[PDB]
């Protein structure tokens, strides 16, 4: 089945990314040469496309690095080989491959694979969400039971993205009200929500390649993921993930 | 002295790993800090007990000559929620100047250490140690910054200034607590800053940052761990960072 293949693709991407991460010349003195990450990002995409072309010939593929059909029909794989390239290039291990199958534009299978954090998160529709640490036996994920905002832990990415001068004030406001604030960034915030270690994750601009695997993992863990406008799923352009209980309050404070 | 510190961390790692694993992670309100206070006390007691170096003093749970300073669990608010960003900080101070430091985060499978004049190192999953050096980033507009949370920056003007700083740098995260500083020492980040931080929380970090070639000061530019706040950088960026915050 489809989950088994997605997990296999992540195993393969992990081999490709691990070696390249290790190979990086980490000496730096200005904004980093994104070049070797673009190389690695392209290499892993090409390899996933080649495997997909063989082993599920029918299904479409959309790639962040190379491209795919712009519309969203039938079975379609969506792949971001390295989410967190800006960490990758600095030697910061917060980066992952995101591999997701969409059925008529609805995420049905998700894998987030972060070999340099020795972690994987995955989910298939109606089958639950899971995580492994250092390849050890998988644990079923569930969101937290935190019902009050004043008791909630939030993780974000960076303050700059919250562009609108009012939305920034509103978001800064939200950080003042919650119990705990960090910014683990990118995919990590959302996986932590799914794990129930964090209660809220928010990003003001985020693409479908970056959200697709997360949407299914969050949901199968019991959580909710929507745009800032409350539209469910990965196509919103922004994402707020919560344990569900907190969702409407979070969205209300942000609007 | 260094060998002893690394040994104390090995022992603290055994105590902390088991207790982190043992935690009941179901939660619906602010977390019961109780099991972390228990673990914190347990590790401190066991370090106090560990004996060899009987002459030396010991100072978070329970500044003359040889004094050990120990925070057994930095990042207790992570520990209690199941977030693996937490560590033991073990440091030796000589007349109030850090000479030996170990940061051990077994849940991240990482350790960072330094002794005066001997350099700074890190291990990942017990694999062969690497010598650390800070980055060579000279321009603020190209710098990566990591902090803790925004609320700590209390003063309405200092907050605006800090928010400003985040707007100007190339990359902003908040990995939090000890992690930000260790990343500076690794050269993976160029600036780390916290507006309220205790000597127990900075002592191991001061030596690690400096042996890696960086600088660590208060927000008022007082060098070392006693300043009540900390800014660590690769050195090159230090004065510009302090100036923008003052
Ligand atoms: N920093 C990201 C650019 O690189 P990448 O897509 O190759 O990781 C943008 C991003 C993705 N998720 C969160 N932010
Ligand atoms: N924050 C991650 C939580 O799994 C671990 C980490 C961050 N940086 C390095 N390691
Ligand atoms: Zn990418
Ligand atoms: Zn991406
Ligand atoms: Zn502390
Ligand atoms: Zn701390």
């Amino acid at each position: 089945d489809d989950l088994m293949l997605a997990l296999a693709l992540a195993d393969r991407a992990d081999e490709l990314t691990r070696v390249r991460f290790g190979a990086l010349d980490l000496r730096i003195d200005t904004k980093p040469d994104l070049t070797p990450v673009t190389d690695a990002d392209r290499a892993v995409e090409s390899d996933v496309r080649q495997t997909l072309g063989r082993d599920r010939p029918g299904d479409g593929v959309l790639g962040e690095e190379f491209g795919g059909s712009t519309t969203f029909t039938g079975r379609q794989w969506i792949v971001d080989p390295i989410d967190g390239t800006k960490n990758f290039v600095r030697g910061v291990p917060v980066w992952a491959s995101l591999i997701a199958l969409l059925e008529d534009g609805v995420p049905s299978v998700g894998v987030v694979s972060a070999p340099a954090l020795q972690r994987r998160w995955w989910a298939a529709r109606g089958r639950g969400a899971f995580a492994s640490v250092d390849g050890a036996r998988p644990h079923r994920l569930s969101v937290s039971s935190v019902a009050e905002l004043h008791s909630a832990s939030l993780s974000f990415s960076s303050l700059s993205g919250w562009a609108r001068p009012g939305l920034r004030e509103r978001f800064i406001g939200l950080t003042d009200t919650v119990w705990r604030v960090r910014a683990y960034g990118d995919f990590l915030s959302y996986c932590l929500v799914a794990e129930g270690a964090v209660d809220i994750a928010a990003e003001p601009q985020v693409s479908v390649w970056d959200l697709a695997a997360l949407d299914i993992v969050v949901r199968e863990a019991g959580g909710r993921l929507t745009s800032l406008d409350g539209v469910a799923g990965p196509h919103g352009g922004s994402a707020v993930a919560t344990n569900g209980l907190l969702h409407d309050e979070v969205l209300t404070r942000l609007n």
